[PDB]
């Protein structure tokens, strides 16, 4: 019964302000770091703000730093995003997402285990780059699908790789499949497997079923900002 639910999206003019809210339920909100991640019309995912569990420390990528403020009211189990000086580039679906850093060990980096359904914002008229290949593939039922992600620099530290894989279907947020390159998320079928290290990672789906038609995203958490690859669309031939 973990739920996140965003509100506040609207049509805004350039230069305008807008405040988004994300209301959490079904867990101890103060125990978890949180982020806002937006999905632009080109289907890219971009972290725009992140906050620690106690709300005292915050991080923003260069794209939005100085314009956006993330905050949390732990008593009200709510996350906020105050947006100002809005620009065309800010038009996107905005998601809040919960950070999970598990198992926990020295240097361990987290990933997103829960997402809200998103709220739409429309503005009227040295980051690590992850490149996926192929951008699109079609396979027959029962075949393997092999999706590659290459990072611009290594995403390894402490003997481990902080690369994760998500699945996204239409109308839905991303869903975590694989964390830290090779660990299968609870509830995810064993036909999904991840491999790789340093700069070179692979998601293998074998055998593919019709339920696996989706866009698949890699994401690194070895450095801030956390960054996502551009997605790979899987269809059935």
């Amino acid at each position: 019964q973990v739920q996140l639910q965003e509100s506040g999206g609207d049509l805004v003019q350039p230069g305008g302000s807008l405040k988004l809210s994300c209301a959490a339920s079904g867990f101890t909100f103060s125990s978890y770091g949180m982020s806002w991640v937006r999905q632009t019309p080109d289907k890219r995912l971009e972290l725009v703000a992140t906050i620690n569990s106690n709300g005292g420390s915050t991080f923003y990528p260069d794209s939005v730093k100085g314009r956006f403020t993330i905050s949390r009211d732990n008593a009200k189990n709510t996350l906020y995003l105050q947006m100002s000086s809005l620009k065309s580039e800010d038009t996107a679906m905005y998601y809040c997402a919960r950070r999970r850093n598990y198992p926990y060990y020295y240097g361990s980096r987290g990933y997103f285990d829960y997402w809200g359904q998103g709220t739409t914002v429309t503005v009227s008229s040295s980051d690590i780059e992850l490149t996926q290949s192929p951008a699109s593939l079609a396979v027959s039922l029962g075949q393997r699908a092999t999706i590659s992600c290459r990072a611009s620099e290594s995403v390894d530290s402490y003997g481990n790789s902080f690369m994760h894989w998500y699945q996204q279907k239409p109308g839905q947020p991303p869903k975590l499949l694989i964390y830290r390159a090779l660990n299968l998320e609870s509830g995810i079928p064993a036909r999904f497997s991840g491999s790789g290290s340093r700069t070179d990672f692979t998601l293998t789906i074998n055998p593919v079923e019709a339920d696996d038609v989706a866009i698949y995203y890699c994401q690194q958490s070895n450095e801030d900002p956390w960054t996502f690859g551009g997605g790979t669309k899987l269809e059935i031939k």
